[PDB]
């Protein structure tokens, strides 16, 4: 009284679920006996035959697996899988037999269940046999010519021999079936139709992989591989062709847990208990080259897919790869993108920055944000933009940590905007020019340092980044910024709990100010002439405050703040 | 580690022998543990058992237990990569004999260095177990005394629930040293308070008295004797015993995750004992035991005294009590009593909502909080402004748990909650005022629609004459059920950190409703001027920044901080005479 007849959709199903079963209880009997001499003593053979039988309405799907027990017949056998053979049947018989037990029968109508023992005794030796006493719609299953198909479509990555009962013009078996590995086969006899066919085999339904890679790998250790990266956000291991595991979690590193595929050693031990041969030294080899082979897989991917595909499903895999993966970082350092000043959207690799750089340029200049907007904006990167140089624009948490592990790309230091090292060369003449300018502003210097933000400011200068704004916060190169701040501050509150003792953490910063700009020559202009004045005071004090959250700090105090504003639109207001 | 582990426990070397009991001890309850589900696991030695001879003769101390021991594969993993290598803290050379089920008896000789297994000439000596032999040091050579270790097993191995003898003189025959009776099987009353802390320092180390313990016998549906303790600090679980045999300390389902730093004891004469794990961990009394401990734990909790309370352990757990509030419907009420907050009566002491309460006015309904980032924030905001003029209390919520946590108590005591940033605040009005208040509506009128229909269109939801500000000219108010800016900013956050932008939301991106106040000076002359010339640009700007600053205040994002600078550059330049 559930599905029968809705999923039906897909009507024929049934089959391969049985014949998926059937097949990993051929696996499991096979892993077993690489420990136990015994395990093989009812069947030699390890097959699946299907029996076609019109009079009695039958339909048997027999295996030479693990076979059963009585107490696992009762609650493995219940509620696609195992179910799915009720969508053809009224009725399942499952015989069937395992070595630690006697061999027993199991009986549903897809509402009750009964164990009864077997009055024939031990007819299997081992394995199990699937009878199905069919439906009269679904009936057209006990046909010879269409079960034959039947078999050749849903078990085309069966590594296990299959047969049909028929005969030729003498009933026997017949091989459906070729159990020779997709990935043992050469690379090039394999179409690119079977690739995506074998990833929908074991990912379970769905549409294409994103990339594949298929691969002999030599040297050292020798082993086969098909590796594969999904469409959106497991590693099978066989030795010698008989599958052991796809419970060892850690084939891959964590940053590349996506990756799916296939991995078939020869040079690894086949009889040795399974937690001995995840620690077994060849092991390692195996992994530190399944990465690079995944690396040239991803590198492998078209410009445009990479991009508008790849990037925007693992970049921050690949970030996490660049923090987490030393001996490929310069590797992984390739395969970032960031969006940079270079276009409004678009993302760029740090080589294609690299060949954009200015003959003269020594650094990577990068912004770091929560917003394309916020970091764009800033007064930072006034002068750079207005002179021709790329600025790298981080918007993400793990940019900045990102860019961290990155000591040098390509022989080039990144320098961040928002602290001191910007730098900006001139000549002989050109030097002496900022030097006047330098110390007529000296004055407005020493009266902001020493009582306009006296203590709060760490020293001001005059600026040599900015264009438009007046003025902004810098922050030492051994300091944090204003980003870094907001990473740093939002998880010390949110997990942290109290962090304020820290030395270059909450510290006053360098107060750069912009020669050219009318506030800052009136501000110097009337410093001149009284010095006293609460009005240029408050006019410095509110620039400071406004430059703070301009700069991306908080507000020490909001209060304070409003009330300055308030003051001056008191000003602005009465004449 | 390496030679510089003797150095650094100088002070502490006859703890060597805790360390080979505790391992003794580990080794019978696995043996114990296995002979649950295998009839014959025991058919090698019978008994479970720890003996101890003095063999001054041949410079031998002798630790020979009757538990799991060790496999040929096992000692060259387990013996070498606190812990075993204490008993070089006193011996030089350190061999251990012995015999586990599956295998047969090898002797381990090492000294630090390498190490070398050989198959024991002798043969098949204890059945079963271990016997740890020390080559007792010169400079340590006084354990191999028949009354050394007699005091000192009495003093380390208490809380050692099998049987531990030594050979003593008298005709030479095993002595017992301890009881097996567990401290849990013993009658409250009886067991000394030394005994509970020395307990807890036993089974978790950290050598300093627990914070709280709790010490109780269940009776009804399901019977069961427990010792729980909260620990001294937030570590930055809970031992199971059926009929007094270990079974494990595996199960991470004791005890619901807000009460995960609670460590203990529990020893149930009701559930299964002769089965499987797997089959235990789903049985239902478990849910039965489950549910008693939480409410013990919570009645422990409770028997702290009030100055300890808020001092040390509300530091220390309150976050668990608040997320507690929001996963535990059942004990809600319980929790809720415990919870401490920040509030206007005090600049540092923190409140619970018992003491709040006795504090409300005598028609005063709702229990007023503030949230945001600190407390400054929190206690400089304009919202509080009225409230605490006229002398109501305002909670102070700083953490970001604690609106969620607010958000799902929705009353405490009969009195509902309400966020001073939000539509809902009331003030008790003498006809006086009310009247007062009407007047200045009208008046007001002109300003309010002119910032609502051109000023500030499309910025605000409507534009009022405020009751709640007093230093302040205006604060963005939020709808009933919509966002704060507290909300706004945790939402952001989290949208960030870990969510993929939340831009397009659902109410992050609404207008507020802008409240201003009428007696506040910039409003006075705001209200003049816009009669006399609405189509005023110097007002119409002013408007704009003090909406924008009113943003800041109000704790919401400001939406373009570079338009914003240059609006306020702008006023600079008009108000000096750039
Ligand atoms: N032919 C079989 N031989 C042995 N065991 C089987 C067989 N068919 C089903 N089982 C057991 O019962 C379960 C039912 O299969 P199914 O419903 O498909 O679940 P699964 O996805 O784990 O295979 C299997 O996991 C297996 O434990
Ligand atoms: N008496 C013993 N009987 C059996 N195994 C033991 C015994 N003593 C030590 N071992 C083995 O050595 C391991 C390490 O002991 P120790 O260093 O104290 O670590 P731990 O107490 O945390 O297990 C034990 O876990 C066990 O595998
Ligand atoms: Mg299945
Ligand atoms: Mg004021
Ligand atoms: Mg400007």
């Amino acid at each position: 009284k559930l599905i029968i007849n809705s999923l039906y959709k897909n009507k024929e199903i049934f089959l391969r679920e049985l014949i998926s079963n059937a097949s990993d209880a051929l696996d499991k009997i096979r892993l077993i006996s690489l420990t136990d001499e015994n395990a093989l003593a009812g069947n030699e053979e390890l097959t699946v035959k299907i029996k076609c039988d019109k009079e009695k309405n039958l339909l048997h799907v027999t295996d030479t697996g693990v076979g059963m027990t009585r107490e696992e017949l009762v609650k493995n056998l219940g509620t696609v899988g195992f179910y799915s053979a009720f969508l053809v049947a009224d009725k399942v018989i499952v015989t069937s037999k395992h070595n630690n037990d006697t061999q027993h029968i199991w009986e549903s109508d897809s509402n009750e269940f009964s164990v009864i023992a077997d009055p024939r005794g031990n007819t299997l030796g081992r394995g199990t046999t699937i009878t199905l006493v069919l439906k009269e719609e679904a009936s057209d299953y006990l046909e010879l010519d269409t079960i034959k198909n039947l078999v050749k479509k849903y078990s085309q990555f069966i590594n296990f021999p299959i047969y049909v009962w028929s005969s030729k013009t003498v009933w026997d078996w017949e091989l459906m079936n070729d159990i020779k590995p997709i990935w043992q086969r050469p690379s090039k006899e394999v179409e690119d139709d079977e690739y995506k066919a074998f990833y929908k085999s074991f990912s379970k339904e769905s549409d294409d992989p994103m990339a594949y890679i298929h691969f002999t790998a030599e040297g050292e250790v020798t082993f086969k591989s098909i590796l594969f990266v999904p469409t959106s956000a497991y590693i099978k291991l066989y030795v010698r062709r008989v599958f052991i595991t796809d419970d060892f979690h850690d084939m891959m590193p964590k940053y590349l847990n996506f990756v799916k595929g296939v991995v078939d050693s020869d040079d690894l031990p086949l009889n040795v208990s399974r937690e001995t041969l995840q620690q077994h030294k060849l092991l390692k080899v195996i992994r530190k080259k399944l990465v690079r082979k995944t690396l040239d897989m991803i590198k492998k991917i078209a410009d445009e897919k990479y991009n508008d595909t790849f990037w925007k499903e693992f970049g921050t895999n690949i970030k996490l790869g660049v923090i987490e993966d030393h001996s490929n970082r310069t590797r992984l350092a390739k395969l970032l993108r960031f969006q940079s000043s270079h276009h409004p959207s678009d993302i760029t690799s740090l080589d294609q920055y690299v060949e954009r750089m200015k003959e003269k340029q020594d650094k990577i200049y990068f912004m770091a944000g929560s917003s394309r907007k916020e970091a764009e904006s800033s007064p930072f990167v006034e002068r750079l933009l207005k002179k021709g140089y790329e600025v790298i624009y981080l918007t993400e948490p793990v940019d900045e940590y990102c860019i961290q592990a990155l000591p040098e790309f390509d022989g080039k230091r990144f320098q961040n905007v928002a602290k001191e090292g910007v730098k900006f060369d001139e000549s002989e003449k050109t030097k002496e020019s900022r030097e006047a300018i330098e110390k007529e502003f000296e004055p407005l210097l020493n009266w902001m340092k020493d009582k306009a933000l006296k203590d709060k400011i760490e020293k001001a200068v005059v600026s040599q980044r900015l264009t438009e704004s007046p003025c902004a916060l810098v922050a030492s190169q051994y300091g944090w910024s204003g980003n870094m701040e907001r990473i740093m501050k939002a998880q010390a509150y949110q997990t942290g709990k109290d962090i304020s003792t820290n030395y270059y953490a909450s510290q006053k910063k360098t107060f750069e100010i912009n020669p050219r700009h009318p506030l800052i020559k009136d501000m110097l202009r009337r410093v001149k002439e009284d010095e006293d004045d609460k009005t240029v005071s408050d006019l410095a004090v509110v620039l400071f405050e406004t430059a703070t959250l301009r700069s991306g700090y908080l507000l020490p105090d909001t209060k304070a703040y409003g009330d300055r504003i308030e003051r001056m639109l008191r000003l602005s207001l009465n004449i």
